[PDB]
């Protein structure tokens, strides 16, 4: 027979690394909003893998463009060029209305890649003395796990026992304008990173006005504004990018996580020619980067947002989920935050219970979430979700909750 | 009508970074050892994506498990399990003889874990305080583009202009254990990160001894052995690993490129339980890593590197290409060099001709190679190539240098 989830776990904990501790649930099939297990139990997906199955799992447009891609041609490495790489630089470029876009695999590497470009920029336009550099970032960033990431980063589970660390990176607090109009008083600051919801951190929206403030004082000291909308961007937030809903438009755009709908690691650097043009030939890539089949999936993905309305369902939804997530009462549920489909609620972590078993039991009833910090429980699930299952979703929420 | 090749140059100069300069060729599709342009010309793939396609471009076994793998799940991220992980865990791990792997999607990826390891392990097995733990590497080494991996770089287009560097890489000369055994008398230093053979630096063999010398060194100074085998693994050289040329066992074992015969990007670190369970759960990850598309893909491309003998083609098929390239004139060709699939020539560069007119002359007569200094021409064509097939090919490389 084959293996039982149980098989399963064990298999893992004896061939492979130990740097997750997942939720005991071994998933099979995923189509749209819903994931099987190996025993054919049925689970409403609430994280979207952290927000790459936007469009669902295993959308059938995205799937046919692999298909159809995969078929043919799917990785010249880019010493020599490839057709595909050009019109799906054309198409994300007028779409999000930057000159250029550099591409790359992971999340990680978006951010690294603009790391380096803030650099370049700053030694090679605003004239700072290499190397002396320095690249600001907002406390509770998370950005990868890179020895540079975790640099930024103030979770010790990050960074603690992992080597000394990358110099020049400096940490504010987040949604502090105060705390960032001191920090760019230094001419040698590059650049300032920052998401416009910290979603790792556990959904931290900051106070409106937050973003402007930010465009105004990048602005203000010569300071490239790089936002990171991996887990934030395409629909998730009922925007093309959660800046939009301030108008802002920072100097380089980071994407990820849904550019593939999950299918293929894609992920993109937007900015206009006088950052991107500061790199020059031979000085960054990668190998799988730009890759024919990892563009075809992006062509199709940036599609299916577009042509299927996502970012309003997700802002509609999203008010419906808030408003019904706030019934709960007082006692166990302290606070309901998010924007459009990515949301969490808090936990009155007694003992007798906490985020964990909460989660627990929802896999026990149907839908599948983690906690992200142990009071913490993300609720985001894929935006093709529609009114009638969300409220199903929701009645399961609510009987889970109900249950302690 | 279609865009040609001068169109595709021109879209992507205008709305792609300019990191690359490529070879001016504009491929569509490839089989096999074959690619062929949007004009329809066919060409020998003598780069094979820096080794990624060993198996050569979309072979039909790792397409298979590709749109069997889709048609179904994509990506849980880790939060969850799927089923696939653990099996492709259990095969790799057998296959290699480590207690474990930690999956990830690009080799620098795979590279950033090592040196989250190798710290790990250092502060936390052998004692060093933190965070004075040194890594040492080889000059000319190339193991990726993030700001860690160019700390470590010898060559100034990789980390010219891009801030201040990583703490605690020390670099010592390639192929030199009496400089290794110096390195090694600092008892912080916890780990020596080294290719059995330099890739990007021009297919630089060490002399015979050298990995042997390694292991010896650094098992006597209490220091972990990482051998980078992303480009020189999985067949290429003629064997599973390079190292196996020496029956050596390090104690860190990177794989990449050809881990998924270029249909997804994957990526390996192996090594026993002392050593990667230092990173606890919540300690390291990725969005993508592990996911079961790539898992599937994976499986299959091992399976045919193993089921097909790619490693004895390589070795037999690679003394026949380095024998005939050694009868090209001393006076045009300087040194011929590699092991199994993977070599170089040297050009003897005036400014009448250099690498890079010879390989736009090759490409005129239908191969596809790119130079990596400027007088270094990389040749390695997929494994699966056959002796007929070289021969042709070599017959494209005599008529070309000797056009000059
Ligand atoms: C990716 N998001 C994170 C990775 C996940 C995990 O495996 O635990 C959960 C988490 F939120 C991410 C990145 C990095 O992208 P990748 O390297 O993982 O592809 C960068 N920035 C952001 C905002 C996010 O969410
Ligand atoms: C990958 N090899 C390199 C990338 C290529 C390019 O785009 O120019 C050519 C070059 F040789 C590599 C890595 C990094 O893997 P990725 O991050 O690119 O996936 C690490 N180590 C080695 C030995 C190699 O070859």
């Amino acid at each position: 027979g084959p293996p039982t989830s149980d098989d399963i776990f064990e298999r893992e904990y004896k061939y492979g690394a130990h740097n997750y501790h997942p939720l005991p649930v071994a998933l099979e099939r995923g189509k749209g909003i819903y994931l099987w297990d190996v025993e054919g139990r049925k689970y409403f997906d609430f994280l979207s893998s952290y927000s790459a199955v936007n469009q669902g799992h295993c959308h059938p447009k995205i799937v046919n463009a692999l298909k159809s891609q995969v078929d043919k041609l799917t990785l010249t490495s880019r010493a020599f060029y490839n057709n595909v790489l050009g019109e799906y630089e054309e198409y994300i470029t007028k779409l999000f209305n930057y000159h250029k876009v550099l591409p790359m695999n992971t999340g990680v590497e978006a951010g690294e890649t603009a790391c380096k470009l803030a650099r370049k920029w700053g030694y090679t336009v605003k004239g700072i003395q290499k190397y002396k550099a320095k690249i600001v970032f907002a406390a509770g960033n998370f950005w990868g796990r890179t020895l540079s990431a975790i640099s930024s980063s103030t979770d010790p589970t990050s960074y603690d026992g992992f080597g000394p660390f990358m110099p020049g990176f400096d940490i504010i607090p987040y949604n502090d304008l105060p705390a960032l109009e001191r920090a760019l008083q230094d001419p040698n600051v590059a650049a300032f990173m920052v998401e416009p919801i910290q979603g790792e951190a556990g959904v931290v929206v900051p106070d409106p006005g937050y973003l402007m403030g930010v465009r105004e004082l990048c602005t203000r000291h010569q300071v490239l504004f790089i936002a990171d909308e991996i887990q934030t961007g395409l629909a998730r937030t009922g925007r093309w990018l959660a800046v939009d809903y301030e108008n802002v438009r920072p100097d380089i755009v980071l994407l990820g996580k849904a550019l593939s709908g999950g299918l293929y690691p894609v992920s993109a650097v937007l900015c206009d020619d006088d950052i991107m043009l500061t790199i020059k030939p031979g000085e960054h890539g990668s190998t799988y980067g730009g890759n024919p089949l990892g563009c075809r999936v992006a062509i199709a993905a940036l599609e299916v947002l577009e042509e299927e309305n996502l970012a309003e369902n997700a802002d509609k939804l999203g008010i419906i989920l808030r408003n019904e997530l706030m019934k709960l009462p007082s006692d166990v549920v302290t606070a309901v935050r998010g924007k459009g489909l990515l949301n969490a609620i808090v936990i009155k972590e007694t003992k007798d219970w906490d985020a964990w078993k909460v989660c627990l039991r929802l896999r026990d009833n149907g839908l599948l979430a983690k906690p992200t910090h142990g009071d913490i429980i993300r609720f985001a699930p894929p935006l093709v979700i529609k009114e009638d299952e969300l409220r199903e979703s929701i009645e399961i929420i609510n009987k889970t909750i109900l249950s302690f």
